[PDB]
């Protein structure tokens, strides 16, 4: 019995969920469902990251309050995640009372502990709109090639990089007014003070090898103080005792993990679990599933923030690579930039969950969704290997034996081979070696289908006096199916439900030790149908048209 708190990165509230995000939530959900199957106390937590200048400016363009826009995006996001059956125990928001109080608390403790410094800096300022401008909101003519209408610190024409201050005839993307340098006091988090603490953390062998290596690069470059304040106008949390100053979104974002859990506890009327999970001497486990582009925040700023505020640190960080479609970054022009909602119009959630899982590993490598291979893998593995085991045998049981399975296993040894694999497959799920688990499961499926081929029930069915043998053979195939679906339960939630309805039994990890004997099963409509390239073409075409 373990206590585990698992999170996925908090998606920004200024964009729709796409297949890239889904890889992250699907990987976490499979791990979480497996942990639940092994009987642990699990708390799967997430929320929308709703602060920041971009969000503030978007709402303004749309002519609505940031609170209205984020509210709409929060519902959109949760609807999509629900469509893919991501089993969160709570989905909250960084813009909440819980996060506000927790953000103020942590800040106050850090300051109290001498980890916050004051410093004045110079930055481009929009005198017309009356707001400091982040680089991406400063446009002008490239100093090098002189190309007009360039944004940020780089020219999309000659590719040169430079400070926005170097842009010729600068202009605010907000008002179009000419920007100017202006001073401002900022608050900094003294990350450098936790250097040794962080280095030991990196060196423990807990973090993924590739992540540890990455961190060594950052220590080499040298840690610096982190600017965690932003001036009004800004959509975020105001800094105590600092009128007109707000916490930079990345400061309150990870605290959102804590805010979402506190929210869950308070809603449950649970007054002891928050401290049991976050206090320094906690015996519970904390895990964050994140993409490799936000590792700096989670491996350096985050642990240091918790340490300096007297809270426990993450047990581990689980980093994943990026999703590519047909081998390349999603392309809007090619119709490979696919939204989660769009996907569900063409395929079911189980298909993508399975494809991603078959390709996932414990490393940070990229995951490629090759659409052609997708159709082939789904049809060959789900339809032809696993579901086939049920469909080719259920008919005889229902029509010839009134849905009743044999009183004994026809091949006890073969069944033992299947149950004997639970240890290694469970370890594969546990260690996040999803690709390994799937290969082992499909290897078993091949064995099961070979067994059925060897017995040839379609032949036995037409031989008089072989009734008892037919029931024995078909019952055996169905029990092998029972075991396989148990191993795949964390992966295919819906197919699993349809499987449990047919089998008249909930599938539990330990349950496979007791095969279904003299047991009534129910007839069933198609458990899973084949898909085809025409559907893929439709998906791509729709995606092209949507942008
Ligand atoms: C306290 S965590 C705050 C995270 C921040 N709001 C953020 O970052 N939001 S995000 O919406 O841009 O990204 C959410 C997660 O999606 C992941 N991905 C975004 N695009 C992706 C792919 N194309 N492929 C794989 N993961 C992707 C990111 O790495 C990130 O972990
Ligand atoms: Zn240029």
């Amino acid at each position: 019995a373990k206590k585990i708190l698992v999170t996925c990165a908090l998606p920004y509230a200024n964009g729709s969920i796409h297949l890239g995000h889904m890889l992250e939530h699907i990987q976490a959900d499979v791990w979480v469902r497996y942990q639940r199957m092994r009987g642990h106390e699990v708390n799967f937590i997430c929320a929308d990251d709703a602060h920041g200048t971009p969000i503030m400016l978007k709402a303004q363009q749309l002519g609505i309050t940031p609170e209205q826009m984020i509210g709409e995006m929060s519902q959109e996001h949760q609807t999509d995640f629900a469509g893919f059956n991501i089993s969160y125990d709570n989905y909250h928001s960084t813009h909440s009372e819980e996060n506000r109080q927790l953000s103020e608390l942590i800040y106050s403790r850090l300051k109290e502990n001498g980890f916050i410094k004051n410093r004045t800096i110079s930055q481009l300022y929009d005198p017309e709109k009356g707001m400091f401008l982040p680089d991406r909101f400063v446009k002008g003519t490239c100093p090098k090639c002189k190309s007009p209408d360039q944004y940020g610190d780089n020219c999309e024409v000659c590719g040169a990089t430079y400070s926005p201050t170097e842009l010729i005839e600068p202009k605010s993307v907000v008002s179009g007014a000419t920007p100017v340098m202006r001073d401002s006091e900022h608050f900094f988090f003294d990350l450098p003070s936790f250097s040794e603490m962080l280095q030991a953390w990196t060196r423990s062998g807990a973090l993924q090898e590739q992540v540890a290596n990455k961190m060594q690069e950052w220590f080499e470059s040298g840690l610096q103080q982190w600017d965690i304040s932003r001036d009004a106008p800004y959509f975020g949390f105001e800094i105590p005792n600092a009128p007109g100053k707000y916490f930079y979104v990345w400061l309150d974002a990870p605290i959102g993990y804590m805010g979402s859990f506190k929210n869950l506890c308070d809603k449950r009327g649970d007054s002891v679990s928050f401290d049991e999970y976050w206090k320094k001497d906690s015996t519970a486990e904390l895990y964050h599933f994140i993409g490799k582009d936000i590792v700096y925040f989670h491996s350096l700023f985050w642990p240091a923030m918790l340490e300096g505020s007297n809270f426990r640190k993450p047990s581990n960080l689980f980093v994943h690579g990026y999703v590519t479609v047909n081998g390349a970054k999603m392309s809007k022009s090619r119709g490979t930039f696919i939204k989660a909602s769009t996907w569900l119009n063409h395929f079911d959630a189980d298909s993508l969950r399975y494809y991603y899982t078959a390709k996932l590993s414990s490393r940070i490598d990229d995951i490629d969704l090759n659409l052609e291979d997708f159709v082939q893998r789904v049809n060959a593995d789900i339809v032809n290997k696993v579901v086939n085991l049920a469909s080719r045998n259920a008919g005889f049981i229902n029509k010839r034996f009134d849905g009743v399975l044999a009183s004994e296993l026809a091949d006890p040894q073969l069944y033992k081979t299947f149950t004997d694999a639970a240890e290694v497959i469970g370890e594969a799920w546990e260690s996040r070696e999803f690709g390994k688990a799937v290969r082992e499961i499909m290897a078993l499926a091949d064995l099961a289908n070979r067994y059925v081929d060897e017995q040839a029930p379609w032949v036995v069915a037409k031989q008089e006096g072989r009734d008892a043998d037919l029931q024995a053979i078909c019952s055996m195939g169905i029990n092998l199916f029972r075991v396989l679906m148990t191993y795949l339960k964390p992966v295919l939630p819906k197919l699993t439900e349809r499987a449990e309805a047919f089998l008249n039994t909930e599938l539990t990890w330990d349950g496979i030790q007791q095969p279904l004997l003299g047991h009534k099963v129910n007839p069933f409509k198609a458990l899973y149908n084949r898909i085809d390239m025409r559907q893929v073409e439709a998906l791509v075409e729709a995606s092209k048209e949507e942008v």
